[PDB]
């Protein structure tokens, strides 16, 4: 119970902390815009961060919690990072999503409030999901199981908590959630 | 609370589960042995597996929890899968595991039962871990955090759980902890 500072990174443009260095304690929608041409690696001091490919929070989505990320892989397991935002609603302890086989809240659900490296090992039939309402908490699913492929964070006050279309986050394939750790 | 048959994944030899298949209800050392040429895609079809890279359980490893997985990025985001076993200690809800810093079992320790996605963010100091003792369950590290990296498993009937040497499973790197769900 070591007590914490305000939700903080670091980035570098050279692999290993190098070069470069900015650091961030809001959200930043371009790193070209600090004159940066790469992100190449990071550190997450405090808190949770969502990383993107492109500008202005576009693009493939990486999940940032505590920690050291040498190179790309660290992040994308992809090479590009280009714009960064705090998880703000980021909660672990205080997470709860109701996920649904169909858009617009309709057909069978589920509801969630542990991670999930299986979603078909906790019952959920099929290898779909088709809407998502965030009650709390900060959440990223994944592609396929054990939080592989491509990753997508849903948050507490997008729209409310709600994701109606898959639009608000085509491809419907959810094997595994988990809870994003601040 | 469905009723679940007993362990089992399938594999085939091309992408998306075509080409040739075969069913595994227990440990297959190589598919070259059944006379395939290369695992492409797999389901998991009840409980949790660890595959290899290398015949003979050798190389690097990737945990196989329940679903479908319709080539190679789908188990290491790589493309070589050769050997297969039952990760046979999972037991989600039972697992418990100490790590510690340095080897032997030396230095400061931490106790989980939980999913840890970001050591550093639970007040772990550092970025490596020496030694491991697993109570129960089996666990996979990984090198970075949110799961991403080299994994490697840590299971309850390995030395009685003992794990004094990163020889045992040289890299001490590990930035993220979980349980292997069944």
């Amino acid at each position: 119970s070591m007590s914490a500072g305000p939700w903080k990174m670091v980035v570098w443009d050279e692999d290993g902390f190098q070069g470069r260095r900015h650091e961030f304690t809001a959200e930043c929608p371009s790193v070209l815009e600090l004159g940066f041409e790469t992100v190449r690696s990071l550190k997450v001091l405090s808190g949770a961060w969502v990383g993107f490919e492109h500008a202005g929070f576009q693009g493939q989505q990486y999940i940032l919690e505590r920690g050291e990320y040498p190179s790309w892989d660290a992040w994308g397991g992809a090479e590009r990072l280009t714009s960064f935002r705090p998880a703000a609603c980021a909660n672990h302890r205080d997470s709860r999503l109701t996920i649904f086989e169909q858009e617009n809240f309709l057909g069978k659900k589920g509801e969630l409030s542990d991670d999930y490296p299986s979603l078909q090992a906790m019952g959920w039939e099929g290898n779909e999901v088709g809407s998502f309402h965030v009650h709390s908490g900060a959440w990223v699913c994944s592609q396929f199981p054990g939080y592989r492929g491509f990753q997508y964070v849903l948050e507490c006050d997008h729209h409310s908590g709600d994701y109606k279309h898959f639009r608000e986050w085509p491809t419907f394939q959810v094997q595994s959630i988990r809870r994003i750790q601040q």
